C-alpha cells in the first residue's frame, strides 16, 4: 500500500445526514430569469444578429491568398460536380432542367447569407426529386392529357407544368415549415438521430438513386412507386422491358463511364498542379457533346438527348393559396425528411474540424431557402447528396466558396445553352453513378459494428430495409423508433453480476469474471447495471432470487414441510424484519445459513413508483423469511425519490442505506457479531 | 472511525489486471441447450401441463368449508351483479342479450378450465362492446335494410344478424391471435404497460361507458363514432336531441339509483350475515319487474323496455371463411386491445396475495375462450371492468366461485325467461353507472402523483387524453409509446452534479447540496447518473463545460489572445497529453490553475460508439489544453467496450481509468506531486 489510508467511520445513511446540513437550495425566482431583453442592448441584439448572421466575421475577418485560392478552386468543382447532378435531378422529377438550374442557384445564395456551416456544398438532394416524381405521379395525373386545344404529339407540357406547380406547393409548405421549426429553436430533433442512422440511409439513398439512374438510363417508361416494394417494383418494372429496346444508350454509358474510370485513375495514382490539382468530370461533358454533334451518332441510333434547355431566367411567383388542403399529409413528410437529411449532414460536417454548428440557425436558412425557392420559381433543396463530401476533399473554408460556385453556374446558364442542349440522359446518370459509388464505397461498416457489437448490426439493418423497402419518410420515422427501441432493450435486458470480494480490499467484483476473488460468509452481493423502471422491474427480481439461488418462497415452502415431517415423530409499532421460527431441527436442507443480501445502487441510475413498490416487497419478504437486505449507493435520488413514494415510517429502512458497498459488508458483519451473544 | 480501516495501495487499472487473471468463461456450447425434451420424460410432460391445466391441484387439494363457502358466496355474487351488466353489454353491441349470456357462460367455463390466476371475474368488457358497435355501424350498415321479403316495420333482425356474424368473425380472429401470441411465450408486452397506464387506461373506459348509458338512458338514436372527439360527438348529438323526449326513462332511473344508493349505505354502514353478508343489487330487479308488469307503468308512459328474451341454447358454427379479407385490421387492434386489457388486469390482480400468474398461460387460455365462443355462437369477452374487484371482495378462492357462478347464470336463462322478459333499458345502465363510480371514485391519484413526481403526471395525463379522445387502440398505442419517450427523457435530462469531498474522508458529494463538504485543489469532480447513449451525448459535453466552468476554446484563445497582447511590448509515437505553452507571464486571466478533471462512471449503466467518439474528442482536447483527464468506475462493461471501440493505442489511457473515485483522487494527488520537481 503506497497511499489510501482512510480509517473512517461507519456510515449507512443517517451517519451521514446526522453529521451532514443542507446548505441553501436557492433559485431564480418568478420573474427575474427575463431580466436581460427588453431594452436597448447592444450587446444583445448584436450577439443575435451574430448567431442569426454568420456574415458579420466573414469579409471583416478574411485572408487574401489562402481563402481565395481556397474558396475558388472548392466552388468550380462544386459547380463542375453539381450542374449534372442539378440536371440529372430535374430530369428525375421529370421537370426540365431549368428548375434544377433554380435550384442549383438561388438556394445556394440564400444560405450563402445563412447558415454557419462553412465546409458544405448545399444542393438538390436525389430522393427529394424521387417524392417529388411521387407526387407528379400520385397526386398529379400521369396518362390523362387535358386537350387545351393545341394537342400535340406531347402535349404533357401542361401537364409538366401541373408538376412545377404542384411541386411549388410542397416546397413552399416545406420552406414555411422548416422555418416555424427553426424559430421554435429544435436541435433536440438534431441529436436523436445517431451516426448509423446517418450512414445506413444514405446507403439506402444510393441505392434508390442507382435504381432511378439505371431505369432513366435506356428509356423504359414504367409507373413510380411509393410504397411497399416500390423501388423492387420499380426495377422489376425496368426488367420486364428491357430487351431489344435501346443499344446507344447502354454503348454512351459504358464508354462515358470507362472515360470517367480512366480519370480517377488519372487524378489518384499522382496529385500535381499543371493537369488538374483537383479531380474533374467535365472533359466527358466536351467529348458527350462532340460526339452527339461533330460525331453525330444521334441519328445513327435515332438516340434521345437531354432536350430544350429554356434561356433566361424568371420572375417570382407565389404558389395558389386555395390548393393547400389535399397536399398537405405529403407536405408536411417532406419538410419532416427534408431537415432530418439537411441536419444529419450537416452535423456530420461540423463535427469535423475546429467549428461548430447550432442547428436551428441552419434549420431557419434551409427553411427560408426552400420558401423563397418555391416563390422565385424552384423547387427545394438539401445539404448534398455526395458533393459536400467533395466539397471537403477542395477544402471549401468559407461560404463564399459555394457563393462563386452558384455565380459560375449562372453565368453559363445565362450565356450559353447552346453548347450543351443536346447531351443524352444517360451520361448525368453515369456521373451519378460516379458520385454514388464514390459515397458508398466506404460503407462497409457492417465488419466495424460486427466486432464493435449486436445493437449496431440490428439498428443499421432495421433502417437500412425500412428505409429502402418502405417510404424514405416512413424508414425514417420507423428508423428513430426502432432506435429508441433498442436503447430501451439494452436497458431491459443487463448484465446482473454476482460480485465477490478482492482478499484484504474493499473492491468487489463479479465471482465469475475471476478466480482471485473471493466470498464472504453469510452475504451475497447483487450488482445491476441498469436503472429499475417500470418495465425492467419484475424480472430483476426474477434474475435476483435467481443469481443468488435464494428463492425465499422455496425457504417458507422447505421450512413448511421440514416442521411438518418432523411433527410426525407506537406509530408504526411493527418490525422491519422477523426472525426464524426453525427450532434448529435435521430436517433442513443443506442451504447455506446466508443471512443479509446487499443490492448495489451506485450503477443504478433512478428508481420509479413501479421499482419502490417491488423493492418494497422484495424487502419485506425477506425480513419475513429473516434475511437481511441492505442497500449500498444512498447518494441523492434514489434515497429521494424512495422517500417520495410511501415508503418510510421513519423505520430502520433508513438504516438500511449505505453510501458505501464495503461499507454495508462491514455494517452486515458488525450486525451478526453483535447477533452472536 | 468504529471499523472500515483499508490502508490498500492505488488501483487505477492496470494495477488491477496486472494483479488479477480471468477464470474460464465456460458456456453452454451448440447442441447442449435441447438436451431435456425429444425423449418421454414424466417430470417434464408433468411440469408441462402442471403450467398448463392449473386444474390438477384444484379438486386433488382442495378444502371442505372454507373454500366452499367463499367459492360458492363469490360465484353467486358476481353472477348476479354480471347478469343486468351481460345485458348491458349485449344492448351496447346491439345485440339480443342471449349473446351476452352465452358470453357470460361459456368462456367462464373455458376459462374456469384454462388459466392460472385465482380472484377474477372473467367476463365481457365494455369498449369490447363498444368497437363491437364501431364494426356495426361502419363496416355494418345502419340504415340500409336490405328487403327480404317481409319488411317490417323493423326489419333490422337481418342486420342484427349481420351484426352477430361481424362480431362472429372478429371475435374468432381475435382469438387466433391471441393463442398465437400465447404459444409464442409472451411476458414481455405484459410488462412494457406501467401502472398508471392501467390506472388512466380504466379511467377512460369508465368515462366512454358513462357516455354510453347517457345516451341509452333516454333513448335517442344519433350516430355512434369511434374517431377524433368520437365520444364528444356521440355526446353532443345526445344533447341535441334531448328535450321532452322521455320523462318515465329518466324517472326510474334516479328510483333505482336512489334504491342503490339506499343499498350502498344499508350495507356499508354494517356488515352482519343475517340479510346480506354480500352487497348485492338483485333487489332493484325485482323492484323494477314488479314496477313492469304490476304496477305496469309501460303504457303510463309508453316508456321501452329490453324487448323479447329468446328462451333457449345454440349449437355451435362456425364464421364464413370468405369474408376474413377485409376485417383484418379492425380484427388485429381488437385483439391487441384485448389482451393489453386483460393482461394488465391479470397482473393488477396477481400481484395482491401469495400468488403469481404467468400471464402467456393466461394469453392461451383468453385465446381459447375467444376462439371458442366465436365457434358456439358467442362474442369474446375480457378479465372485467369492475366485477373482478366485486371478487375480490367476495374473497373468491378458487375458480368454481366463477364456474358455479356461470352455471347459476344458465340454470337461471334456461329454466326461466318470462319473470325478467320485460325490463327497460334504464336499470341495467343505472347499475353500470353505481359500479363504474365504485371503480372511478379511487381514481384520483393525480395529488399522488403529483406530490410524486412530475413524470406520472406527464404519462397518466397523456394516457388520459389520447384513449379518451382518439381510439382506445390508438390511445393505447400512443400511451405506449409515449411512456417510452418518458423513460428516454428522464435519461435525457440527467441531473448533473459536482461533487466536493466530505473532510478527511474519501466520500464525495455534490457541493450545492451541503456546506461541510470541501474542495480539493487543482481538481474538478462530474458526476453524470445517467448513460451516454448516443442521444445523451453532446449536451453531456455542454453541461461538463458549463458546470465545471472551464472553456478548454475559452482557454485556447484566451492564452492566444493573451500572447498576442505580450508580444505588442514508436508504433504509436503520441504523446496522449500535451502541456501548457504559456510562458507565465502577467497576462493570464484570472482562472484557476485546476490540471484534472474526473469524471464518475459508477453511475454510467453503458457506453456507445457515439459517446466513445466524444469522450475520446474530450479527452483528447483537455490533454491538448495540457489538463489532465481521470475516469472512475473502470468496472466491466465500460471498459469492455472503450476496448471494442478503436479508443486504445495501449496507450496510458488504460492509466486514465480508476476503479474508485477516490483512488483517482490520490492518484492525481500523486502525479502532481511528482510534476512539483
Amino acid at each position: 500500500t503506497q497511499r489510501y489510508y482512510v480509517e473512517r467511520p461507519i456510515f449507512s445513511h443517517p451517519v451521514l445526514q446526522e453529521r451532514l446540513h443542507k446548505k441553501d437550495k436557492i433559485s431564480e425566482s418568478i420573474g427575474d430569469k427575463l431580466k436581460q431583453a427588453f431594452t436597448c442592448t447592444p450587446k444583445k441584439i448584436r450577439n443575435i444578429i451574430y448567431m442569426f448572421l454568420p456574415i458579420t466575421k466573414w469579409l471583416p475577418a478574411y485572408r487574401f491568398k489562402e481563402y481565395v485560392l481556397g474558396d475558388i478552386v472548392s466552388g468550380i468543382s462544386t459547380g463542375v460536380l453539381q450542374l449534372p447532378q442539378g440536371l440529372a435531378f430535374a430530369m428525375l422529377a421529370a421537370v426540365p432542367p431549368v428548375f434544377g438550374l433554380y435550384s442549383s442557384f438561388y438556394p445556394v445564395i440564400m444560405y450563402c447569407f445563412f447558415g454557419t456551416s462553412r465546409h458544405i456544398s448545399i444542393g438538390p438532394f436525389a430522393v427529394i426529386s424521387l417524392m417529388i416524381g411521387g407526387v407528379a405521379v400520385r397526386l398529379v395525373p400521369d396518362d390523362i392529357v387535358i386537350p387545351g386545344g393545341v394537342n400535340a404529339t406531347n402535349s404533357t407540357e401542361a401537364r409538366d407544368a401541373l408538376r412545377v406547380k404542384v411541386a411549388m406547393s410542397v416546397t413552399l409548405l416545406t420552406g414555411i415549415i422548416q422555418f416555424c421549426l427553426g424559430v421554435c429553436r429544435f436541435g433536440f430533433v438534431a441529436i436523436y438521430l445517431t451516426e448509423p442512422l446517418v450512414r445506413g440511409f444514405t446507403t439506402a439513398a444510393a441505392v434508390h438513386v442507382f435504381t432511378s439512374m439505371l431505369k432513366y438510363l435506356f428509356g423504359v417508361k414504367t409507373k413510380r412507386y411509393s410504397g411497399i416494394f416500390s423501388v423492387v417494383y420499380s426495377t422489376v418494372a425496368v426488367l420486364q422491358n428491357v430487351k431489344n429496346l435501346n443499344v446507344c444508350s447502354l454503348g454512351v454509358g459504358l464508354m462515358v463511364f470507362g472515360l470517367l474510370l480512366g480519370g480517377k485513375e488519372f487524378n489518384e495514382r499522382f496529385k500535381e498542379k499543371l493537369p488538374a490539382p483537383i479531380p474533374l468530370e467535365f472533359f466527358a461533358v466536351v467529348m458527350g457533346t462532340g460526339i452527339s454533334a461533330g460525331f453525330s451518332l444521334h441519328e445513327s441510333y435515332n438516340v434521345d438527348v437531354v432536350g430544350t434547355l429554356p434561356l433566361g431566367l424568371l420572375p417570382p411567383a407565389n404558389p395558389d393559396t386555395s390548393l393547400f388542403h389535399l397536399v398537405y399529409v405529403d407536405a408536411i413528410a417532406i419538410a419532416i425528411v427534408g431537415f432530418s437529411v439537411t441536419i444529419s449532414m450537416a452535423k456530420t460536417l461540423a463535427n469535423k474540424h475546429g467549428y461548430q454548428v447550432d442547428g436551428n440557425q441552419e434549420l431557419i436558412a434551409l427553411g427560408l431557402c426552400n420558401s423563397t425557392g418555391s416563390l422565385f420559381q424552384t423547387f427545394a433543396i438539401s445539404c448534398s447528396l455526395s458533393r459536400s463530401l467533395v466539397q471537403e476533399g477542395t477544402g471549401g473554408k468559407t461560404q463564399l466558396a459555394g457563393c462563386l460556385a452558384s455565380l459560375m453556374i449562372l453565368l453559363v446558364i445565362l450565356a450559353t445553352g447552346f453548347l450543351f442542349e443536346s447531351l443524352p440522359q444517360a451520361v448525368l446518370s453515369a456521373i451519378v453513378i460516379v458520385n454514388l459509388k464514390g459515397m458508398f464505397m466506404q460503407f462497409s461498416d457492417l465488419p466495424f459494428f460486427w466486432r464493435t457489437s449486436k445493437i449496431e448490426l440490428t439498428i443499421w439493418l432495421t433502417t437500412f430495409v425500412s428505409s429502402l423497402f418502405l417510404g424514405l419518410d416512413y424508414g425514417l420515422i420507423t428508423a428513430v423508433i426502432i432506435a429508441l427501441m433498442t436503447v430501451i432493450y439494452r436497458t431491459q435486458s443487463p448484465s446482473y453480476i454476482v460480485l465477490g470480494q478482492l482478499p484484504d480490499t474493499d473492491v468487489y467484483i463479479d465471482i465469475d469474471a475471476y478466480e482471485e476473488v473471493k466470498e464472504v460468509p453469510g452475504i451475497k452481493i447483487f450488482q445491476i447495471n441498469a436503472p429499475i423502471y417500470y418495465a425492467n422491474s419484475d424480472l430483476y427480481s426474477s434474475a435476483l432470487k435467481r443469481k443468488t439461488g435464494v428463492n425465499p418462497a422455496f425457504i417458507l415452502g422447505a421450512r413448511r414441510k421440514a416442521m411438518k415431517k418432523y411433527a410426525k415423530e407506537k406509530y408504526p409499532p411493527i418490525v422491519t424484519k422477523s426472525t426464524l421460527p426453525e427450532e434448529l431441527q435435521r430436517f433442513m436442507p443443506p442451504g447455506d445459513n446466508v443471512h443479509t443480501i446487499i443490492l448495489d445502487f451506485t450503477q443504478v441510475n433512478f428508481m420509479d413508483s413501479v421499482g419502490v413498490k417491488t423493492l418494497a416487497g422484495i424487502v419485506k419478504e425477506y425480513g419475513d423469511v429473516g434475511i437481511y437486505v441492505y442497500l449500498a449507493g444512498c447518494s441523492a435520488q434514489v434515497v429521494s425519490d424512495l422517500t417520495q413514494n410511501q415508503f418510510f415510517e421513519n423505520p430502520a429502512l433508513l438504516d438500511l442505506l449505505f453510501h458505501s458497498i464495503h461499507d454495508a459488508v462491514l455494517g452486515s458483519q458488525v450486525r451478526e457479531a453483535l447477533a452472536e451473544q
